[PDB]
């Protein structure tokens, strides 16, 4: 039978799936399985039976917004490798667990006792996940751990209790571990004996004892007077195969060049959210990391200080092997030449990170002199023209996103000037730099028109992101100096488009040779002025969303009929929340006959004419999602032999005519989910010629649930081939007797 | 029993209604029938027999998407006067309409030809609209008009031929004629004798006859080589009662001063998109208009021209009765004082309009030397820091709408620097000016630190909009010098408050002694330094909409529970859009207790306790539209005693608790749309006291239309001065048989 309610591909998908019990509907060979989500509010040795080969189990976050597991639930399995607990609101390690467990997470519940009836007997244990049980201002007790519990341990490599109220590094701590995350546990101090007996880590987590509190986005408390953590100089002297450190938050004014005599391998070292700025200054410790690839001093400020220059040490230039430099939140008026030149002959430092500085000048030469810069990421500083809340498994600190986006960074080098204040670019803006593939312009208030000659001293742009500004398109030669230009984010210029009243002029998307993949959304254009069409021989991708195509196609207006036409490369074309009730016959056959791909998505289509596909004979994929569409053709296949992906999502399509589904032989996703189909006929399915459809979406739609849908119901049986995802939201809603009740649920 | 489908008030209003052809369930006591935005197709003779009391009736837009009407299917009606059949689809004038008519409006239909046969019979013709019948790309006929059609009408006062293929205008009008409407018709060449017989001519409107048809956001057919209209000097001569005159859009060049010789009596002149410069700088027919209020010279800009100055002639200072002059458009680099000289003497100049100029700089000391101007319009330039898609019954030209926004120019002098460059406000930005009451920063990227002294020139600010910029909170005393300050906006500033790592102070909130409204919202607020909590004395309404607030009120956060707390005065409170999945109970106990008006509609709320309502005796409107809710308590009345309104639209509630509905004593409206509710049974009906509910929505619910809903028709029926409205919107969900209909149908 077509699998129920899981999603079996062996992993057995029932996440997020309504239930209020633990399955007895699972397959035979599942051995995954995932029952997050739920609303499961029991556990005991009937519910999960006995099965087989399962080697895990996802628990979490059952029930939702606790859980009942009796002593020994999991008991009989031997299986059981690997068990996720979270967020189950757990007053206690649940008694008798299974000895085969290699992975335990209890993360996020109310267990403030860890003891040696719950842990001991678990040799095999590799992972155990504690944290964020106590925290914040959540009420809750100490954390008691018995001496010896995580002592049986032999096996166990990494051991997480962070976000609990330890106050003291546990003693009696195999020496098997590798990654030890003791973060925001209240611990004030660090002795020689606390770490001394693992040789094996490579991890060490102390961040958030003794936080920085001032303007904290949390409830922090910081250690008396604000006292920095207190790390004896050799805590760290067995340590020999450390590789990542976090020291983040733990209000550090001096740091003990000793620390890292032992420890050779150093890789990544976090001193965020401290008061380093003397030691970033001064700073003896960065003599002793000559394998340290990434570095993160964020967040050192002097609260109210903003001084002219940032202060970096020359011993800066014994980081041979520095990779990464993060410097945010260091809070500076003015970078010049001389205050990066410890950092320019390093040979492998291809970032520099000076985000959320307030920096009002550069002097951009500079970055010139580097050996080997690939991403320098100004984002969001002062510079003018040239003259649950947190994720558990997420770091709390800094962000892990690439600063910059992978499409544009894989051009070339770099620069992203976001969110700063250069409002016109002058003639000498963006001279002595490096070769810049890839530049970030994007919301610099910039109202200016570009004429032709701006990028001029970067002439090797490949990928420019304009977004958010105010540009007045006022010249025909804007732009076209960049002849190697590729993709072209204009989104979010709307403020001249605006008004009919000013000149708005397109034509320099022509010049462009390379240009690929360019952007238009939610520009409001409804007018411009003297060239009606946009022309490129090159482009090939399109987005003119949260534009006003209602009113560029309005029926008494022919000016923009042929607005797409002139793109002759073009095989996507994005149409969504232009606020179309209907598109003019003429304008719909003028768009180009090269598409692959059109949206028309989160429009007001009231009318499609589906003879028009037609026109379109390497058409693939049509997204009709989010419109008002009651009609559907019964003669599809004589429109298109190329459609696949056909999305009708979110309309108001009440019949699905005779012979529509499986007539069109490339079809093979169709999307009629949150609609408002009472049934599917016999008729509707038919089938001369089989269909080569793989995915059907149905759900969301008021089935009515008589002896008329037991055709449908049929066809589900005799098609396995058709995959429909979210079974358990395929749902009747009538009559009164059968509402809520799964399609798959009746006999 | 109620009206149905109409809604009866005497007028019905049965618009958007759905109605497949013209009710016969209309009370006779109807006097206006409003049929607009309906199915009906076909109109015949006995499709409105059974009222002859009908005087106006609106069939426009039918059927929603034409209509076909038979000859004198109208004409049984004897007490017709007003007749509205706009966007029909008509090929012809309807035959045989009736004598008795007023008022005809054929807007936006196929009509190509007016003829005697349609028009001549109505002698009591007062306004007749035959506007946007043929224009633009449309696909129409050229539009003959039979020689002395309007010969007859010597009642009309009113005609509207815009939009149109004229060619010409129509001889043989009427002297009866105040207001003529000639827009865009495609006439080349006004004559002296087109008018010679209006004597009582109000407004004469030439508008887009030969356009200027450069950046013209519509199709636009220029005269031949893009020529100026062509009235003879003597066209205007009897036409001594004239008020209004639109003249924009005919590619003027010069303005002869004789065609104004004769008109006294001139108050508004639009000249907008000519190409006027010239007679903007020399300009001797200003000589001629002592009486003109309102004088528009928006857009005459020269193509690719950005002159440094604007030049005025010195004849504007013969405009002794100018109340407003709208300059936009004319595209000059620099505002000087003597540049304005000429329009300072002026008595009654309140209004002037520089937008969209691309002003560079203004000297601003100018405003000071003009006689009183209470609005000062820059909206829409460069200054820096100091060192249907045509509405047809609106204004084509320009919108209506009054240029600063009421409530702020309600209060005093007003400047609008908005949409500009200021986008750091230094120690002499604001010297020299008036003493502005309400003044407009918004969208000026401005991105600094206000400190508190700059905005010390103009100390008197009663409504301060700073929207739309980048301003960065870091100031305890931001704002305080003015003292005065009743209205502060800074919706969308969130540029700062969105990063967790920048200090972030609302603690200047708190000195205000005068402050009435804050608008705090779209600032993504989730964090602050130090003082987490909002305090004022005075402050009577605060908007915190599209901030949030589920972030604030974390349950693992205890700092903000007390935010709203210290605002001793407040009333009204707008948590919408904060993404509230719920309210932690202790901080909805810490609202302020006085408290009438309160919206947390449009959140993720899945929970809402009611008893919690007991510390808010005032509390008169509560608006949880447009969340989860699934519970209402079967308690409410041990709760308020207050609440009057309480919206509970777009949500999820199954069932009514017994006795709802005669609950609570204070409650007049309950708004239960858009639910889950299948009926409403005996025992939301059950108690002792009755039902003082003056309004119930049940619009959108699911209702099932078996016998067990007879129950609440009954209720129905028993109070009559419960208004339900959208009663054809008030759904039969199941059975299948009665689907579709209006439960009270069954
Ligand atoms: C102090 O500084 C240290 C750095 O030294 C930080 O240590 C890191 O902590 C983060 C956050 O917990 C870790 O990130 C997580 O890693 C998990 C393990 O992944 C490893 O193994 C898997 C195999 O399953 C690989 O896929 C992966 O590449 C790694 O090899 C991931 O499971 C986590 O994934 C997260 O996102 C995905 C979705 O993209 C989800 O599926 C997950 O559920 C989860 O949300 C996550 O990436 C990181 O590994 C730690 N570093 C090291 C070297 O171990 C500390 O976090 C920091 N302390 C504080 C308080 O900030
Ligand atoms: C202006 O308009 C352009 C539109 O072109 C936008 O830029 C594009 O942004 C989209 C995201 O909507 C990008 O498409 C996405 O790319 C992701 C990254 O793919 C890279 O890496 C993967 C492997 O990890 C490779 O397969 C791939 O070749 C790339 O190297 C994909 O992961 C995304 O997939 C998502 O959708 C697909 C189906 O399409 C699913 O299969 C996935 O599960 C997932 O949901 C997606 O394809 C696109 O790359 C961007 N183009 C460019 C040129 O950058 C701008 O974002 C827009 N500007 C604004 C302001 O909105
Ligand atoms: C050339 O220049 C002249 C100015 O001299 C313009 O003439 C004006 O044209 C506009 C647009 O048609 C007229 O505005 C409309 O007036 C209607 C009549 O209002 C009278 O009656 C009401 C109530 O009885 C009074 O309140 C009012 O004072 C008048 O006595 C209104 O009904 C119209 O309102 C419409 O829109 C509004 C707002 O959307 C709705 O509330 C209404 O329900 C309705 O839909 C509208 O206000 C204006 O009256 C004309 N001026 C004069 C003095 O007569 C020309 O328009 C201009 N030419 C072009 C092509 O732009
Ligand atoms: C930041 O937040 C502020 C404060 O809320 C917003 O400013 C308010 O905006 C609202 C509308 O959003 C204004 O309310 C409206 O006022 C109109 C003016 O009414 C005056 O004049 C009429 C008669 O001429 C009198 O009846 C009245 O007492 C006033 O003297 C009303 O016409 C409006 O009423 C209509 O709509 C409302 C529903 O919104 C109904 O209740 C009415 O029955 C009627 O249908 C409306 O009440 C309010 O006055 C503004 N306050 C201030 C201080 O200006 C800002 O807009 C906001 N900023 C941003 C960017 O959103
Ligand atoms: C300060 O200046 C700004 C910018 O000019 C003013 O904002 C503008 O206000 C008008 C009037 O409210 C907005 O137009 C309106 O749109 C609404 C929403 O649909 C519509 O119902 C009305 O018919 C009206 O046309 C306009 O959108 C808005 N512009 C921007 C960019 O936001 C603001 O009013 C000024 N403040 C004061 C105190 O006047
Ligand atoms: C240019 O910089 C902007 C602003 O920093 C980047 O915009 C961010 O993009 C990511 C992905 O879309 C989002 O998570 C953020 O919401 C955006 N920030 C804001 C506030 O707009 C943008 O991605 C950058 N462009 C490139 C080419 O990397
Ligand atoms: C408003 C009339 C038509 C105009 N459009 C523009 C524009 N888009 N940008 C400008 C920039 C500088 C100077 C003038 C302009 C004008 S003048
Ligand atoms: C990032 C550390 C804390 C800071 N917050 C701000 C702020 N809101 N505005 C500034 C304006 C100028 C200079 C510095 C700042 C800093 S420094
Ligand atoms: C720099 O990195 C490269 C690999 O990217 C490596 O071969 C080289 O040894 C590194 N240099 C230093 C000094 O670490
Ligand atoms: C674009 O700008 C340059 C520099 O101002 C100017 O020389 C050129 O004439 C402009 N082109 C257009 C289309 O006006
Ligand atoms: C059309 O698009 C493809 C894909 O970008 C590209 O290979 C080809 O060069 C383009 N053709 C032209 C003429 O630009
Ligand atoms: C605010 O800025 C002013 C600058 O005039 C400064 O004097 C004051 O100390 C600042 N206030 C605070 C408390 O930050
Ligand atoms: C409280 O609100 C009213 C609003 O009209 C106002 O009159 C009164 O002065 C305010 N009280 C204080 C102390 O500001
Ligand atoms: C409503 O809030 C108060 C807490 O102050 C409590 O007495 C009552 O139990 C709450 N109701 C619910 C359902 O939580």
């Amino acid at each position: 039978s077509r699998s129920y309610p899981c999603d079996e591909k062996v992993i057995a998908e029932c996440s997020n799936r309504r239930l209020q019990e633990v399955p007895q509907t699972v397959g035979k060979y599942v051995t995954e399985l995932d029952l997050s989500d739920n609303f499961i509010t029991h556990i005991t040795n009937e519910s999960f039976q006995g099965l087989q080969n399962l080697t895990k189990i996802n628990l979490n976050h059952n029930p939702n917004v606790g859980l009942n597991i009796t002593d020994g639930a999991f008991l009989n399995l031997k299986n059981l490798r690997e068990l996720l607990l979270e967020d189950n609101q757990l007053p206690q390690i649940p008694s008798g667990l299974p000895e085969s467990l290699t992975e335990l997470s209890l993360i996020q519940n109310n267990i403030y006792n860890i003891t040696k009836e719950g842990i001991s007997r678990l040799i095999n244990l590799k992972n155990l996940y504690l944290a964020w049980n106590c925290y914040f201002n959540k009420v809750c007790e100490k954390t008691n751990i018995e001496d010896g519990v995580f002592e049986t341990l032999t096996n166990l490599e990494l051991l997480s209790l962070s976000f609990n109220s330890l106050s003291h590094v546990p003693p009696k701590l195999p020496s098997s571990l590798r990654k030890l995350f003791l973060s925001n546990t209240q611990i004030k101090y660090i002795s020689e004996e606390d770490f001394k007996g693992l040789i094996n880590l490579t991890l060490l987590d102390l961040s958030g004892n003794c936080p920085r509190c001032f303007n904290a986005p949390f409830p922090c408390v910081p250690c008396d007077g604000g006292a920095s953590i207190n790390i004896d100089r050799f805590a760290f002297q067995n340590l020999t195969q450390l590789r990542y450190l976090n020291l983040s938050s733990t209000s550090l004014r001096k740091i003990n060049a000793a620390w890292f005599k032992n420890m050779p391998h150093l890789k990544v070292l976090d001193l965020e959210f401290n008061y380093l700025v003397g030691e970033i200054a001064s700073g003896a410790f960065l003599t002793m990391l000559p394998r340290l690839e990434i570095l993160d001093l964020s967040f050192n400020y002097i609260k109210g200080s903003y001084p002219q220059h940032i202060n970096i040490s020359r011993n800066f230039s014994k980081l041979l092997s520095l990779r990464a430099l993060h410097l945010r939140g260091y809070v500076f008026q003015e970078l010049r030449e001389d205050d990066f030149q410890p950092l320019m002959q390093l040979p492998n430092l291809s970032t520099i990170n000076l985000g959320i500085n307030f920096i009002k000048q550069i002097d951009f030469k500079l970055f010139q002199n580097f050996s080997n810069l690939e991403i320098i990421y100004l984002s969001e500083n002062r510079i003018s023209p040239l003259v649950f809340e947190f994720d558990p498994h997420s770091n709390f600190y800094h962000f892990t996103r690439p600063l910059i986006k992978p499409q544009c960074a894989a051009y070339g080098k770099a620069l992203d000037l976001s969110l700063n204040s250069i409002f016109f670019i002058g003639p000498n803006q963006f001279e002595n730099l490096p070769d810049i593939a890839c530049l970030n312009l994007s919301a610099n208030s910039n109202a200016q028109v570009l004429s032709g000659t701006e990028f001029s001293a970067i002439p090797h742009v490949k990928y420019l992101d304009l977004t958010n500004n105010r540009l007045d398109f006022d010249n025909a030669s804007a732009l076209t100096e960049l002849s190697d230009l590729e993709v072209l984010d204009l989104s979010y210029n709307s403020h001249y488009f605006r008004i009919a009243g000013v000149t708005h002029h397109l034509e320099f998307i022509q010049n462009f040779t390379n240009l690929k993949v360019l952007n238009l959304s939610h520009n409001n254009i409804y007018t411009l002025t003297d060239k009606y069409n946009l022309e490129s021989k090159s482009l090939v991708e399109l987005v003119f969303s949260g534009n006003r195509l209602d009113i560029l196609w309005n029926d008494d207006d022919n000016r923009y009929i042929s607005i797409f036409k002139g793109l002759k490369n073009l095989t996507r074309l994005d149409l969504s929340l232009n606020r179309l009730k209907h598109i003019p016959n003429e304008a719909f056959l003028n768009l180009p006959a090269s598409l692959t791909e059109l949206h028309i998505n989160d429009n007001m289509l009231k009318f499609f004419n589906w003879t028009l596909l037609q026109q379109f004979p390497r058409l693939e994929l049509l997204d009709l999602r989010g419109n008002k569409l009651l009609f559907l053709t019964d003669s599809l296949s004589d429109f298109t032999s190329s459609l696949r992906t056909l999305l009708l999502s979110h309309n108001r399509i009440s019949h699905l005519p005779s012979g529509f589904l499986s007539e069109v032989s490339s079809l093979k996703h169709l999307d009629l989910s949150s609609n408002l189909l009472k049934t599917i006929n016999k008729s509707a399915l038919e089938t001369k010629t089989t269909t080569k459809l793989s995915m059907l979406e149905l759900h969301g739609n008021p089935f009515e649930c008589t002896c008329d849908i037991g055709d449908f119901r049929r066809w589900m049986d005799e098609h396995l081939n058709v995959k429909i995802p979210r079974l358990v939201d395929v749902i009747c809603a009538s009559p009164g007797d059968q509402r809520g009740k799964s399609i798959v649920s009746l006999e």
